[PDB]
């Protein structure tokens, strides 16, 4: 660990602080979490967790009662492009790019059995070069100074919200239908501020799911028959003025029922995917 410069804070989690620091050695800038204390070989099966869509974790450094993280730094994230480009809206072709390579990096997660569980605008980083890639895959002493925020539960699989322990990779394909929502129409799909506030905000767009859209739903651990019965909203009032191969796939990302999700491999083979190419955005570091 002496064998690393802070540079700055970049920011702070639930569990971790992350830094930009300088490997004093390789001559890199490295984002470097650092995490207060079954985790470790979970830490370095992520190590070979390799791909151009996931940042790359470039060393794990166990220190007898801290466990530091160094990766790839990256000068943006997603969250914070979205918010510099609400006035305008980042351009189709940039979104499509975007979404295709995040289809591409869980494709990838997926085929191996790992799970990213919390996927946002904030966990997404970019580059000058038009990439785009999963950070922050999904214990230790809390960080008493986290500020708390909104964005929180706003990607949260409604599987999930309903207390589901054994929940599947379908949880990554809800999420990224959400950033994927709130791309085209600069406008958070479903921002809620509790873990009931979130599922009915769902339940008001989508409709209450029930027996028929979801076999097993009645069943689940935090699932009421008291809940509010909605009726679904048209997805043309939802994300416009998405076309019709969007709004498609967007609909099948959004499926209610885990089994009925699309999966990342069949999301790839769409027709929204057609025309994709590798469009380099502005960023302004
Ligand atoms: O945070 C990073 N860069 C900042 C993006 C916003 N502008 C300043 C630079 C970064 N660069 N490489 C990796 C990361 N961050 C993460 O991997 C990460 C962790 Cl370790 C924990 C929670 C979220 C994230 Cl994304």
């Amino acid at each position: 660990m002496e064998n690393f410069q802070k540079v700055e804070k970049i920011g702070e989690g639930t569990y971790g602080v992350v830094y930009k620091a300088r490997n004093k050695l390789t001559g890199e800038v490295v984002a470097l979490k650092k995490i207060r204390l079954t985790a470790i070989r979970e830490i370095s099966l992520l190590k070979e967790l390799n791909h151009p869509n996931i940042v790359k974790l470039l060393d794990v450094i166990h220190t007898e009662n801290k466990l530091y993280l160094v990766f790839e730094f990256l000068h943006q994230d997603l969250k914070k492009f979205m918010d510099a480009s609400a006035l305008t809206g980042i351009p189709l072709p940039l979104i499509k790019s975007y979404l295709f390579q995040l289809l591409q990096g869980l494709a990838f997660c997926h085929s191996h059995r790992v799970l990213h569980r919390d996927l946002k605008p904030q966990n997404l980083l970019i580059n000058t070069e038009g990439a785009i890639k999963l950070a922050d895959f999904g214990f230790g002493v809390p960080v008493r100074t986290y500020t708390h925020e909104v964005v929180t539960l706003w990607y949260r699989a409604p599987e999930i919200l309903l207390g589901c322990k054994y929940y599947s990779t379908a949880v990554d394909i809800w999420s990224l239908g959400c950033i994927f929502a709130e791309m085209v129409t600069r406008r958070a799909l479903f921002p809620g501020d509790s873990e009931i506030d979130q599922l009915f905000r769902i339940f008001r767009t989508l409709g209450t799911p029930d027996e028929v859209v979801w076999p097993g739903v009645t069943s689940m651990p935090d699932y009421k028959p008291s809940f509010p019965k909605w009726a679904r909203q048209d997805f043309s009032k939802v994300v416009p003025p998405l076309d019709e191969d969007g709004r498609s796939l967007l609909s099948q990302m959004l499926h209610y029922d885990p089994n009925k999700r699309i999966s990342a491999k069949a999301a790839l083979a769409h027709p929204f995917f057609q025309d994709v190419t590798k469009p380099v955005p502005h960023l302004r570091l």
